[PDB]
């Protein structure tokens, strides 16, 4: 992979493995969510954040996820390459976004795009914090200056609002837990895992008609490695459902999340 | 990737990702078990396969692991390119052989090797069958004639017999179930999801001072999608060695045996 001409963006190719693919022979969207966090990474890595500065490290301070949103309109097959671009932008205080464009890299197609809202959060008090002026102007020389948004339309389905699923659940997969393969380099539990579990309480007759063509996912609190969740899942209507992950004992929420599925 | 020369064995490079190590920085096993699944399929598909013959989907047969065993020297770190060959070769009719060398693309320096054992299995009735003559000669045109082994040596680990483990075990976890990430492109349990599970039953502290040498695996049975399975591990030896039995949480019945061998860092 490479930064593009001018700097502000990422560009990398991948080609889709058969372990990653699905029963359609077509990339998974835990594959597809894989790929991006790992353009993000190289896209961090080539710019010299080897994501924090010298700054948020002096301060114990780390960026989280707070949203995911992906949309995808074509899943590539085991076998293709698919080609992504990825680029940052500073939400004033709030925080940063991060966006990303996936394409089919023989026809120059846009088969994908996903948004991510990101927080700045203390690493040991777990508290949030406003981005201060230090830190937004050691990002901003690797971020375009110009709006640039992978979800420009008014109104789109990225800054909607997701309310808490109400018991009893329509359906439900209960004692989900992490093994080691679902931990990252720091030992917390991989973003990617909650994607997964969410998914988990969709009924396989919807995954063997429909295909997913979005996902909306909060992020409100992590999972340790000896937790064990919850996966709740209710039709809300293509079908739409409304999905909520929590601690299997207190019921504590760990994730909120929307996904809607289209017919085959 | 692509076949060697003489279009007796596969070669492909890989560069390790983000989200492919572990707290050392470096591959897990669970990542090096999937690179040698992809690079065995390049290959089958490189030379006309899909890895059935055509005499072989007439009769509703299918290649099934009943072994697997590797031997990691150096796992490659964040960012290195890896570069793995692979080769296949005939055992008579017990089965086929698939083996593995693997190597660090910038020194050439022999990192790790693995070997496994294939058998054919009916995919309906789930029976074992020995290799006839018109499978045989379908495949042995895609192997090298004269023996070739990743693990030569006179009493390597790669052939050993396994115990299986007394109760009650030293270590355990319990309630391992597969989601739908741990299944292949057919909805079976993906072979490294075990491998995966074997090591859930390892302590903690076992991970975090140690690095996994060898691991030897037998696969007795299948884990379906609703099946819950039950990880049990005892110490049995600088070095350590542990003696493994994945079973299903009810009825007890084996899915797995097999060992591990671990270094001091
Ligand atoms: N969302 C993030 O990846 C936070 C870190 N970050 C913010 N602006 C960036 C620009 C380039 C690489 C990482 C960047
Ligand atoms: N060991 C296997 O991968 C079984 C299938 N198979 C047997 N001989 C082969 C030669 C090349 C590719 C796959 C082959």
């Amino acid at each position: 992979g490479s930064l593009t001409e001018d700097g502000l963006s990422y560009k990398e190719k991948f080609v889709v493995r058969s372990y990653e693919v699905g029963s359609n022979k077509t990339a998974t969207v835990e594959t597809i969510a894989n790929l991006l966090q790992e353009v993000g990474c190289n896209h961090a890595q080539s710019v010299g954040f080897s994501a924090t500065t010298t700054t948020m490290r002096k301060l114990h301070l780390i960026w989280v996820t707070a949203r995911m949103h992906i949309e995808i309109y074509k899943y590539p097959a085991w076998g293709d390459v698919v080609e992504i671009e990825t680029w940052c932008q500073s939400e004033g205080r709030i925080g940063t976004r991060r966006d990303w464009i996936l394409k089919d890299s023989v026809t120059g197609e846009v088969t994908g795009r996903a948004t991510s809202k990101w927080v700045m959060m203390n690493q040991d008090t777990r508290r949030l914090q406003k981005v201060s002026d230090d830190v937004r102007d050691e990002y901003l020389v690797f971020c375009p200056q110009e709006p640039r948004l992978a979800f420009p339309e008014e109104n789109n389905r990225s800054l909607k609002k997701i309310p808490k699923l109400e018991d009893p659940a329509q359906y439900s997969m209960i004692g989900l837990k992490p093994r080691r393969a679902d931990l990252d380099m720091n030992q917390h539990v991989n973003n990617v895992t909650y994607i997964g579990w969410v998914l988990e309480s969709i009924p396989q007759e919807i995954v063997d008609t429909h295909e997913l063509q979005v996902i909306t996912l909060d992020y409100r609190r992590e999972c340790q490695q000896d937790d064990v969740v919850d996966s709740l899942t209710t039709t809300t209507s293509d079908s739409q459902f409304l999905h909520l992950l929590r601690l299997s004992g207190d019921g504590q929420e760990i994730n909120r999340g929307t996904t809607l599925w289209r017919k085959k």
